[PDB]
């Protein structure tokens, strides 16, 4: 299978005056490129995918593709939806506009059965000829892609090559790679990046890397080389920031940190997302002082 | 406050050859009207709101309004979204096209904070002058509107008059009406319709009423008239069907039952929803046999 692995970033989507700041978006990519990141994910959960229009979603994918041309960095485009017809539409757009692959979150809100999840992802995978990474995040979607369904999809669909797990379930990570060691398990939870990688996971799709791309990149590449002492030391050092970046729903803390670091101009979200509490704003600022944040 | 209460049905959306069957939709609503229902909810969770287009969503609202015109039966239009700007757009459409009020599910997938939920619903409520019913279903959305937030919205926003609770939490139902007895608590879980009504809830938004509108409307009306003995009797009798209609994610079992009863032409879902397993198909059919199903 064709694959997209390594250190990857779930890009925030900056706003200015309520619209996507397209110049800031491109500048934030490139900063990721220049700090060792292997792939970028435009318009995932961290990118406020649910509140962008379909037009804005597509614009962000195009900016990511244009910014990564001439580099090794790959574009793994967010293309998920609760509706299969909408997910297929985004998948085809990403393919026709030069993305290297797609990420596709399990349908949220409507809680499809495992049979429905299989048919959902089969239709997505059959619609394009680029790699497809599944994405399981039950705390957000209200459903789980079972290990059996993930493995069936990997084995049955040529371009489905693995899963991004955000489920706090290392047992399932063992289950997945013990029964199907050819898949690419990707960590979707920064605090446990190292345990997932050390069980044979092959990359991360990170929130923390928005702020600390060099540290997440080094952690991942140490682990892929089986330099587990060095990978664990970075994972341990990052624990405090990894947890404070979820003191409120992601991406509220990460955008707060990017603003405090002067990496975005305004602390702007699209409703129903909004600024953190005053107390949490101060907690994020405090934890940040313990880390070296690269500029532009 | 202007209110919409009583026995209400979360209408299924029948499909024919992948498109909304608009004549079937009107026929099913007339059947609800002839069996005592007080209001209908077009395009809620049970109506596959997540996979309809915005244009099909609007068409179903218009059919409900037209079919109910000249009856006493109100239309409480589904108008929720994870994106506040989309929810405001649906609310304004429902107002402009003659709906009596709107239902608005808590934003799913992006997990807004309580402050965000407050600002989301404030924006919706300020955009129209018709009643607004909140809707809490954390197993689907991944978030919970707290009792404090619900009560604040009820008190601060003239249009917001209550909440549809689908949370399996009778403690919260007591909390709500003990601290704010003026709100309209609406049951969103059929199996516990009577316990919610007997604590002072003032209506139901039912799945089961798609199949048995006469039984759900009688249950509600007994309870509102303080005949708890007869209300509980129907609630008890309905437990088996109320539970089997959730053996797979709603609306998979209810559409299966409507098809088995000859009330819709074809067992058609929009992906990622799909037919139940053969075992669950047979179990739904078996449970239905103990109930008398009204025809057209
Ligand atoms: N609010 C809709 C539309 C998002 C479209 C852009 N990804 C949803 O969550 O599916
Ligand atoms: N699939 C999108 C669009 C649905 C529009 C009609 N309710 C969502 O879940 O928000
Ligand atoms: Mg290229
Ligand atoms: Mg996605
Ligand atoms: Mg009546
Ligand atoms: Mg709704």
């Amino acid at each position: 299978k064709n694959i997209i692995i390594g250190a990857m970033t779930a890009l925030i989507t900056p706003f200015k005056n309520g619209k996507v700041d397209e110049q800031s978006y491109a500048r934030l990519i490139k900063r990721q490129i220049e700090n060792g990141i292997d792939a970028v994910v435009p318009v995932g959960t961290t990118g406020e995918s649910a509140t962008l229009t379909h037009e804005e979603h597509r614009t962000c994918i195009e900016i990511a593709v244009e910014t990564c041309k001439g580099t090794k960095v790959k574009v793994l485009a967010g293309a998920g939806s609760a509706a299969t017809h909408e997910a297929v539409g985004l998948a085809k757009f990403a393919k026709e506009h030069g993305a290297d692959g797609i990420l596709s979150v399990a349908p949220y809100y409507n809680k499809p059965t495992q049979q429905g999840l299989y048919e959902h992802y089969k239709a997505i995978a059959q619609s394009v000829d680029i790699p497809v990474l599944l994405y399981n995040v039950p705390g957000r979607t209200g459903c789980e892609i079972s290990t059996d369904t993930i493995i069936k999809l990997f084995r049955d669909c040529e371009n489905i090559y693995g899963v991004k797990e955000a489920s706090g379930n290392i047992d399932k990570c063992v289950d997945l790679l013990a029964h199907e060691p050819r898949m690419m398990l990707i960590s979707g939870e920064d605090a446990i990046n190292y345990p997932i990688l050390s069980n044979g996971g092959k990359g991360v799709i990170s929130v923390t890397s928005n702020l600390l791309p060099d540290m997440i990149s080094a952690l991942t590449h140490f682990a892929l080389d089986e330099n587990y002492k060095e990978a664990k030391k970075i994972n341990d050092e990052l624990y405090n920031i990894n947890k404070i970046l979820f003191c409120e729903s992601n991406p509220i803390p990460i955008k707060t940190a990017m603003y405090l670091a002067g990496l975005i101009e305004s602390l702007e979200f699209r409703l129903p997302l909004c600024s953190p509490s005053k107390e949490n704003f101060a907690k994020i600022e405090e934890v940040m002082k313990k880390y070296k944040i690269k500029g532009f």
